[PDB]
């Protein structure tokens, strides 16, 4: 099964997780209740782009404890806490677990700012964690020299192809735990096709897909594919039966220059 991964804050999150995606506003209950059958506990509602009202009826149909569901969402586009609270509302919930805002700015003026922010919603409660995304190592240092306050997450495109190293590993060197961001590289080169991607496919009895994501897993990742399809929900959430070598994944890890 989804082992629960230690945050910073005390929180525990499900390494893996379902990313509602391709779903219109009035299926995405049935959506949810779908990836609750299969056996997510953690929702991922970014891709939703706020109209979670089918989320907040799926979890309260559900019959799950609150606290064995993990509920996490970002802010695309001050107003994280206008945001969220509207988010509370249509969740029916009286907090989420994981809150992240946006890529800092190129002219890298309110980053900090954006930090201030998050920590005043996490004091009032509006949320369990706060997280970033697409900061670089600068933003990180910089945050915690200005508030004191350690993101639980960082939130960066990854994959075999590109994995910034240089911010996993600093985050494993201060507990911020990191997730994917398009673990798949997004279909935009074959990935399914590379050589050490097919080698562990065949090795193991897996697909592609999954093999890399038990790549990000072993790495000590959170990931949420983007399901759509049952079969892909379930694929998705089966890999937890097999182990990468060492071997298998350092070929894996060259994939990048
Ligand atoms: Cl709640
Ligand atoms: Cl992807
Ligand atoms: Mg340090
Ligand atoms: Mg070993």
């Amino acid at each position: 099964t989804v082992p629960s991964i230690v945050l910073n804050d005390g929180n525990s999150i499900p390494q893996l997780g379902y990313g509602v995606f391709k779903v219109p506003p009035a299926d995405t209950q049935r959506a949810v209740e779908e990836a609750l059958e299969v056996g997510y506990r953690h929702i991922d509602t970014a891709a939703i782009y706020g109209n979670e009202e089918g989320v907040g009826a799926a979890i309260a149909a559900s019959g799950i404890a609150r606290d064995d569901l993990f509920i996490t969402t970002k802010l695309w586009n001050d107003e994280p806490a206008a945001a969220i609270a509207e988010s509370l509302a249509k969740l029916a919930l009286d907090q989420v677990d994981l809150y992240l805002v946006h890529w800092p700015t190129p002219a890298a003026d309110n980053y900090v700012h954006a930090w201030e922010k998050m920590i005043e919603l996490r004091a009032a409660g509006l949320t369990r964690s706060i997280g970033v995304s697409n900061h670089l190592v600068p933003h990180l240092e910089r945050i915690v020299a200005a508030t004191g306050v350690v993101p639980a997450v960082n939130q960066i495109e990854l994959h075999p192809a590109y994995q910034q190293r240089e911010i996993t590993d600093w985050a494993a060197a201060h507990d911020v735990k990191i997730e994917s961001w398009g673990p798949l590289g997004q279909g935009k080169y074959d990935l399914f096709g590379a050589e050490p991607v097919t080698a562990a496919a065949a090795a193991h009895g897996k697909t592609p897909a999954q093999a890399v994501l038990r790549w990000h897993l072993q790495k000590g990742f959170v990931v949420f594919p983007k399901s759509v399809r049952r079969e892909r929900l379930e694929e998705n959430l089966d890999v937890f039966d097999f182990d990468l070598t060492d071997t298998e994944i350092a070929a894996i890890d060259a994939m990048d220059p």
